[PDB]
């Protein structure tokens, strides 16, 4: 309902986890599990990638069609692009029915 | 200076004409040309076929380029379509330069 | 909903017309486009021809069937035939159920 392509087997899920290290544990021997641990986390790269497939547009109709243009007017902010404080910000919700198919 | 692309051989231009036939010339001979010609005119259909070459775009611009796009909104008539008395009209000179190159 | 054959790819469309024949044009130039024509039409025969496929009857009901019969009394017109002035008329619907197959 909310959109795209319903699957039967999904991109299967990734988990990951820092291994728990103990910390200093005592002499004498006691069986009740650590409470203390080395207090870390972990960091990398993760890479994704996917290859679409498309269905190439045909059509016959004469006049031209309504395409999505980003507007040339001046503004403060460019749309799509960082502000002077680095934070990125999408200007508005990008739909994909442009291109007009006859029913 | 108009526009398009300067060349040495140039499509080369087709000429026609319809050959005159003459009307009812006069039993005795006399020297003078024909002045007089039946009345003909000739039809039928032209087929010109070019083949254009293409420069694919490639460009890394992260936020979306300006596009030519006919506007949504409702009007008495669709651009670059017939009218109700079926003349066609083409509303506004569609310039080329809208994608976005680095100087 | 009607009825019949929902198809995906239904059989194409077959666009004729007659092409335009100019009629008297002038002789000085004018750019204008031609408003008179020849004033002409066309004709000719179309073969239309569908093989169809079956389903063969098989079934062992013991009583015999209803069938499409047309009546056997006397009447000013024969159904399904053409009157005294030559109008072929159709007299009634005749829908496709009538053989017998238990649920």
């Amino acid at each position: 309902l909310m959109g795209g392509f319903g699957l039967k087997h999904p991109p299967p899920q990734i988990l990951i986890k820092n291994t728990p290290v103990p910390a200093n544990p005592s002499t004498t021997f006691s069986a009740a599990k650590f409470a203390s641990f080395i207090t870390q986390y972990s960091t990398g790269q993760v890479s994704v990638e996917i290859e679409w497939e498309l269905q190439k547009e045909n059509s016959k109709r004469w006049n031209p069609e309504i395409q999505y243009t980003s507007n040339y007017n001046k503004s403060v902010n460019v749309d799509f692009t960082v502000d002077t404080n680095g934070v990125y910000s999408e200007p508005r919700p990008i739909g994909t029915r442009y291109l007009t198919r006859n029913l």
